[PDB]
């Protein structure tokens, strides 16, 4: 597993579960295509979203929909969405985890990228 | 000024001075659309990207030019730009403060929304 | 003004409001000493907590009371305050804002210095 | 295990590996006993600091080392350290994860609280 996602809940303090997560990659004209996608477990992670031989280097982006995910638990959000965008790189280490806090005003976003 | 960001550097404990910052609007057809751009100054602010009229109710992405930063710094980075998208003055116009926090391998992001 | 506090809260995306906040300074037995203290503003901001004279060298300890903060919005949070722990001036007097993001569950601390 | 800590390096992308932790435990003199500490793993984890009978309700202060952390890395830090003072409360989920996410200039620290 390449590409793993990891979400959790600042207000809560826990996991945050459920959450959609849609992965596009660059294509040859600037367009955003469908990689993968998937919703996050009750430990807040999304794993099994793509393969060794599928995850070749190029532009990826990782949209978190955590407008619905305030919705649900009836918060008002001000983000329609995270976004992470980043290069896979195979000079770099080969397991990519792209992690993010939310808050209903405010996220960030790490990623962990090891061997 | 109803749109400013600020940037700020976690590595050097300072404001992100010269971040290019480039803004869109979602148009009728679904698109993004150009709207407004410019570049952190000296403080890490960005201010005058639009006036209070320009700046219509609509989903906005705001999108920070993190990579090109770290680079002209002679560091790496793992992402490609920030990207903050929002809808904007759907309960009336107000003012918003888009902040931003930079590590190579990490940012956060904040809003701080106020009413004039 | 060489030591400023600035706080702001996650969930509302709003300045963070009449936050006490609490600094001390190690003292030579190694014990924590009351140095300055007081409250955020409706800016979220609070400036005037000490003077360039009286802000020598040191290590200081700023305490920001956010379970307080939390507590008087009907939120039950999880830390007791968020802790501040730093050494000051050790290369000359600097211009310190320490900058504070709040959730119940979370938070994150920044430090901008900058040099007159 | 009632009380885990990961760390993470938002400047190298990685596990924050080999960071000393000391918890202290708040006493009837307002003084902070030492209770627990340990050193992050090579995935930046602490577990083992205490167990259930031993993590009764209380006010803990976990202390992360990040100038050494910094220095050892030959970078330049702010801070002393990181702290992360919270009540422990029965009446809460029982497992507590202490989370971090450092930078020379700046932390965050969230609690996972769960079941
Ligand atoms: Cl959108
Ligand atoms: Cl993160
Ligand atoms: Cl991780
Ligand atoms: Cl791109
Ligand atoms: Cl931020
Ligand atoms: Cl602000
Ligand atoms: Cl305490
Ligand atoms: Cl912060
Ligand atoms: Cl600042
Ligand atoms: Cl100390
Ligand atoms: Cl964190
Ligand atoms: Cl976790």
């Amino acid at each position: 597993c390449p590409l793993m996602v990891k979400v959790l809940d600042a207000v809560r303090g826990s996991p945050a579960i459920n959450v959609a997560v849609h992965v596009f990659r660059k294509a040859a004209d600037d367009t955003w295509e469908p990689f993968a996608s998937g919703k996050t477990s009750e430990s807040g992670e999304l794993h099994g979203l793509t393969t060794e031989e599928e995850f070749v280097e190029g532009i990826y982006k990782v949209e978190i929909d955590t407008k619905s995910y305030w919705k649900a638990l009836g918060i008002s959000p001000f983000h329609e969405h995270a976004e992470v965008v980043f290069t896979a790189n195979d000079s770099g280490p080969r397991r990519y985890t792209i992690a993010a806090l939310l808050s209903p005003y405010s996220y960030s976003t790490t990623a962990v990228v090891t061997n």
